[PDB]
Order: structure tokens, then sequence, then C-alpha cells
């Protein structure tokens, strides 16, 4: 569970449509959001995947 695993997502002001992963400390697991393309945070990744890969869930 690294730091920026706690990090909420970030949308950004941008004017797009993605749909990127995260570590949701309510749910505890990796949910995902619709992502604008504007600043990317830390706490955003490709695939629910890359997030377990990242922050390690289970």
């Amino acid at each position: 569970r690294p730091d920026f695993c706690l990090e909420p997502p970030y949308t950004g002001p941008c004017r797009v449509r993605i749909i990127r992963y995260f570590y949701n400390a309510k749910a505890g697991l990796c949910q995902t959001f619709v992502y604008g393309g504007c600043r990317a945070k830390r706490n955003n990744f490709k695939s629910a995947e890359d997030c377990l890969r990242t922050c390690g869930g289970a």
C-alpha cells in the first residue's frame, strides 16, 4: 500500500472521457472514474489490473 495509493482521483477541468482507476478508501478496492485528461494525478491507472499491480489490493 504505497503512499500515493491513498491519493484521491483527479478528473481535471478538461473536456474528455477517460475511464481511469483508483484506490477507493471506502470500498477498499480499485474503482474507475471519468477522467478528463487534465493534470492526471498519481492515483490514476489505465486498468484495474494496473491498480492492483501498483497498490496491491486483494
